[PDB]
């Protein structure tokens, strides 16, 4: 059953994925504990969960946890390069989930996989389609195809024809559409022809989405402020045990791993530009400095810029260092931070990489389609581009996709367990509150965060991994600082 | 009227103020922008905050903006006498502060700073605004009001003021007994003093974590008697002063009071909050092996991610070499702990109050011998083991007691927030209705102002900020001019 | 070259050639040596045999020797360290005859080394004129070969020690010795004057690493060294850069590829705090690990402490630590008994030259041990009695080259510029080697002038601007404006 | 009393600091314990010229317990700790000629007096052994001999002792004029003084890089007049004192003399040798952005490998905030450089002599204005630009002039080498034959002793060494007890 419907690269890798999962679980104590405590009561029993999140070994442990808790699951990855084929195979082999994911997907396949992951067959038999009850999302793509799908269906009935914005390769402004929008639109058009009630029909059983990353949260907030959010949402990124660990310490290690795999050069002594000094940029700079690089930071936020200066880093505008720096790393979550014009001024064999969620940070399309550009494959997912007029070259890591997952295996299990423990608690919260979702009276939906009590609990579940011994307050001390002995220990606005 | 150690020290203080101002851009800019319009014109401001060179620049700023000023320090050891002299010499403020005050004189200085006179018939008023660090000015006001209400309740001095024991049986701290002694003295002179100050009080802007805690407790109990602004929780304060300020000033305090090498030593940092994080970073920067204690599992994990062992004090007390309390809590290092420490272990506190260390218990231990090693450094020897521990400045904040506190740059960021806070409180004075509400709250400054403080300090360090294009601003959903982050952003 | 080389796949050549060109952006010492000496050819006609990890960095070294006039035969000095695309690039361009591939058996390793040492003159066999050695295996086979020939002639039979699985005490010989011995036995049957015959034309060996230098010094002290030697490891621009900063980066690369776990907050034991250990520790702390050092040398131990690292004996932390990295160059540093006390899924790896640091043989042969392959060159071992497991990276072979790609080009260029200079020195003095009279050879090092020159060649890579002394300043500190700037005993 | 010190009443404070210091100075404590009964230096007359700090007072005490008679002076006008000097005199441990803030004239008079011993009746002798730091004691001896020979050759005072201008005619340093004034006086008083000392002089042990260079120059020219031991190049000295000592004591000096925050500042470290490496590490540890200058391409690459920009001073003199000289060279910061610096740039030197900075040129610049900011910190303002620079302690080693120098642990390592070096020279005295050979050399202590010094300090830091098995010892070809490294090993 699961093996026939799933689409993965190679089931024979299952045994290696299972063995890696067991090793990873030594450190993923949060997920191990949730399984231990809830596998028998099954709090998610009956829930249909669709996930769009990098299908790595760490993610396979998250999926296993959701399955042990009672959920039926369909999964896909949220990046064309981030899937670990042995991880995917492990899930299918054990019948833990129906999977549509493989490393090195085409953009078209990415959107077909996501769409298939959102498709559930009616538990009341026959050719009837349903949607998921809950969504685990990373970057907002599952949430995007749902909202855009609803928008397309309304537009479709209004003029009783395929909306023309779906049949054009051009933007409202005039420029060409990203390959991602063209592929999503192609899937949506196809669905308008199969069943133009598919998307609105899913709303009936949709109880929520838990969003993993900064960029996904930004998308959610924009929908919320415009009154367009169609389901309840939990912002997992902003849990303290997520944003202050995964984003920073995870990147401190996995950026280095991606660079070491993709870039042959020594980092020590090099001028390395980290564009953006937020949670991710802070971790990146720390790792880079740790191996002797001279980090130069760019920022638009005066506070973050001052923080960088306090760690001994030069803070400059890209234009003043573009011809002198050796390596450029984008960590902004923004777009057009490195343009083709910037790339033409870089020194011979400068390296460029992106660690933000989307490739838009770097003008990869402009680079690849520059007239007379010459490209060679240096190794898998590493390309050297040579301009025709100057004959100078730049080297780009994995077509500007998130380098730690494209050119390496992503963050290690410990921090992913902290982020994923938050995901499981978020999913449990949304599922338990499903009766409060009434699609007739209650039309307006919101984004919330998990409580500080749960945030502290996530941390407690990982202390033993590191042999950390926590101090206990006496009654006198607890009263003196005005906190309960069991916490929470900090006010809501505390920044850690 | 001022009470300071020596006015002849003024020229050194004035000279130090000018040098410091090179990096205190925020204060220099507020003086340039507002010395003519004078947004604080006529406000009576009482400050209770370490009177350092950095603080004298803050005082000069409030003065140039139009305020009348009375000032005292919030610690018996933190005043820099040359800074105090500079303010009196220039007649910028009336000062009651000196280095090495007795606890009795501390509370007399505070009480005098809160008293305003001249033909206003010819009697006592209170301040309009308070700049507070640790909450002592705010405490004496609230405890004063409480004392006056108890006084009229039974037409006699409240008995809790005339005892040496607390609501339990233990000795009251010397600070508490000296405050009560002042309140009793004021009930006899004028039992309407404290409540009389309320009609003119428009707010307090609180500098530190411990003072904010005090304010939040009063707020949750509905006992806050004036509007308050929490300056500690501005991003440009808590994430810079508390962290990077301590990273440098802790080391300075340790170098001045502890003769030993920090490299290789096991140094226990108790508390890994904003202060503790800065402390650990500076200690490691000079080769120490930092060991952390924490009650908060999130903070404990953060310490572990920086490569530090996280342990309970009882497991490392007999092996570690130096102990630094940074908790804002009480009884973190007890006399029983000190009796198990190795020979010549060093003990210091960087939290706001001395209560973190059981100094009273140590000083009153039967047969204890004490020797003064240098100014404000004492070696205590237990008579049974003959072992000694060395305590820096009687457990008072070591960076201000054994050194000169944080450097100008981070203080300018903290103090630019203070000036903006005072301006907010003063401009809104007409909104304070006493006869009606009597329900006050603690608020913070906006992110717009927080970002502004940072902008004012970028040129000091040659930082070049990038400008978003319209397309980029739209993409990340922010205005080109900020704010650039959501309210819950943690930096 | 294609006709005789033994490599994995010639088709990988173009990837090797592209990587070499990218690498050359930073290997400016080798680039400058080629520019300056490709016409004069200071090594013209020299037959050079190399036994050194055949990486992309090594390919640039080999290309440099070739442009300088040498004929070359090469093999790797570890079964796991060859980069197949690097090997293919050399063969494809006809730069060298190569006997190397990633994942050789120990049998193939020794056969490859023997082939690299065999030069034909078309008929008769010859040896190399010069040897580039890393760890001393090429030097070892020569000396053991000579010893085997002498033993063979006095008793007129194959020496008994070459025909047994055991040493003099009844203990099992290492696989490396058995395989070396089987090669020497074969050569005695083909030509019992092979090894001795090579001495005539041998002018020297330049040794890359600490462990190999130890081997040379022992031979020198016993009066058994059969050729001049240059110790490259102890050039300042080698030992203070490659060994420390190279490992700071490549240890981490090796751990990231082989060990799935997060390094931050883990107790990571670095056994040995010499030039390698210092670099390992710095890299590990750089990513948040809590480093614990073991040492036998009180000076090195004190240095670790000054950097904030706990210094303990292995027995006191073996049950609590998470990861163990051996960087000693010694043996039996991690025994089977230590491994039986480790926590579940503890990781073990070696960064020293030889696998001897960890008792891999005892672990693999432990009665009832269960072994599972986690990924290429990473194995999980489970003890039958406790049911606890340990995870060994690349069977105890140097982890930065076995599980990753070794040091990056910049530091290798510095080490390799020294190697080329050493080779030139030995070849230029070939006429002064007298086999008849002076049969006593020594180990020497390159001059401080050449050492400073190596550093000068790499300054522009990192945009370093060097200050120039005024004539008055030069007098004051008593140095020449052009150096050397430091005493011979200066430790940098 | 024959001794000349600031104040004997400070002795008690000095004695208590010595006892606290001893907790970490294990090497000196162990030498006292082991050799005080047998007294291996009994009868030796030792003259020391080395910064008279609390740490140095423990070295002197050690030589004294070992049987030596002692006379001492400091090797810098600002480095003496008066309580340390007082402690030695109070206990009769040594005759001392030292105080903090000496004039240059008094410095040379103190050194000359330290070199003068009485003959047991009314005549003088010299020392048997010299402990030197920077080579001034060694310098006055050789220049003394040279002046006596020159005096007898032409039956008059050598005119170079009365010129005021040097051989080139560019004005002698104040240090040279004062030394020459002493030598002129001693020629008129006893023209055989210096040569008469050679008889009983058995050696000098030199502490620092600059002093060793001076020894090496004399050795190479065949002019060295006594055996010498290079203590600086022991591994347990140069790799610990010079690097980790400065990492901490540079910061202490800067925090005391410079009010500004180091974080984010561009700080230039000129010279990246043993001292510079430690300075850079300390500065980075508190958030500074370190920029290095170097003449040695190897040292330059090392700096780059730690992430530091490496530039020539001319390319950064106008943008940098603070300048620290650690070269041991001269004229690395000229008056012309200082004129290009930004407003309130700070300048300091941590090398042995003040020559690294052109202090004479600055102080004598026509129309320069100078103000004392605090004790030993001066702000110089140029008349044409009205820009100012702030110089710490007139260019003298900042860690000892503006602070208390290195801490006890590393000084104990350096001083344990000194005692062993003194014991070596003393035990070899019969090999010094004036009539027979007359060519002397510089040597170093053995690696066995170098390792012993390290072993003596392991327990201070809780270090647990591993012991080699017999198989392992044979495998790496070393004795179980060491030494563990070849002679050329660089650590
Ligand atoms: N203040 C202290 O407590 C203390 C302690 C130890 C040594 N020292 C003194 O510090 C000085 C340096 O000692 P060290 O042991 O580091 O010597 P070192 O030889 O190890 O380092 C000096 C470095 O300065 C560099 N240099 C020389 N001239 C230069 C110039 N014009 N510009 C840039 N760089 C230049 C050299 O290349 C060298 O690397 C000496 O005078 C020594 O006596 C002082
Ligand atoms: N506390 C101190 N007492 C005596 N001398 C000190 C001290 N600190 C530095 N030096 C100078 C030493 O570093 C010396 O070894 C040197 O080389 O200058
Ligand atoms: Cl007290
Ligand atoms: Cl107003
Ligand atoms: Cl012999
Ligand atoms: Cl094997």
């Amino acid at each position: 059953a699961y093996k026939m419907e799933s689409r993965i690269k190679d089931i024979s890798l299952a045994e290696f994925g299972l063995q890696d999962m067991e090793i990873a679980k030594t450190d993923m104590m949060g997920l191990v504990e949730l399984q231990r405590k809830y596998r028998d009561s099954k709090p998610l029993k009956g829930a249909r969960i669709t996930g769009s999140l990098h299908l790595t070994i760490e993610t396979s442990v998250l999926v296993e946890t959701l399955y042990e808790l009672g959920a039926e699951i369909r999964w896909c990855s949220c990046n064309i390069y981030s899937t670990q084929d042995h991880a995917a195979a492990a899930l299918v082999k054990k019948n833990i989930a129906t999977v549509f994911a493989w490393k090195n997907e085409t953009i078209e396949d990415y959107w077909v996989c996501l769409n298939d992951a959102m498709t559930w067959r009616n538990p009341n038999d026959k050719d009837k389609i349903c949607g998921p009850n809950l969504i685990v999302d990373d970057g907002g793509d599952a949430t995007l195809i749902l909202h855009e799908g609803v928008k397309a269906e309304i537009e479709y009935e209004k003029y009783n024809k395929i909306p023309e914005y779906l049949e054009t390769e051009l933007d409202e402004n005039g420029k060409q559409l990203s390959m991602d929008l063209k592929c999503m639109y192609k899937v949506l058009k196809m669905e308008l022809l199969k069943n133009p009630f598919r998307w609105r029909g899913m709303l009936k059983d949709l109880y929520g989405v838990s969003e993993e990353t900064t960029t996904g949260v930004l998308r959610l907030k924009i929908m919320e402020s415009e009154g367009k959010l169609l389901l309840p949402a939990i912002n997992v990124n902003d849990s303290v045990t997520k944003s202050k660990f995964d984003n920073t310490y995870g990147c401190r290690q996995s950026l280095l791993h991606g660079l070491f795999n993709g870039c042959i050069q020594m980092l020590a002594g090099k001028k390395i530009v980290v564009l953006g000094y937020g949670e991710v940029g802070k971790g990146c700079a720390q790792g880079l400095s740790g191996v002797g690089a001279r980090v130069i930071v760019t920022e638009i936020d005066p506070i973050c810029a001052l923080q960088a200066s306090m760690e001994g880093y030069q803070v400059s505008v890209l234009e003043d260092v573009v011809s002198e720096a050796d390596i450029f790393i984008t960590a902004t979550g923004n777009k057009d931070v490195i343009t083709v014009e910037h790339m033409r001024k870089m020194k011979e064999n400068a390296y460029i990489a992106n660690i933000g969620h989307f490739d838009d940070e770097i003008d990869v399309y402009g680079l690849e389609n520059y007239p007379g550009i010459k490209v060679i494959e240096v190794k898998q997912n590493v390309h050297k581009f040579t301009f025709p007029d100057t004959q100078k070259s730049v080297i780009l890591l994995c077509k500007g996709r998130l380098v730690n997952l494209g050119c390496a295996t992503g963050h290690p299990p410990l921090v992913m367990s902290m982020s994923f423990t938050n995901q499981v608690l978020a999913q449990m919260d949304l599922w338990k509150s499903r009766e409060l979702v009434d699609r007739s009276k209650n039309t307006r939906f919101f984004v919330k965060k998990l409580s500080k009590e749960l945030d502290e609990y996530v941390a407690r579940l990982h202390l033993d991994v590191l042999g950390i011994k926590l101090t206990k307050l006496t009654e006198t001390q607890a009263k003196y600082i005005n906190v309960s002995i069991n916490g929470p220990y900090k006010s809501e606005d505390y920044r850690y």
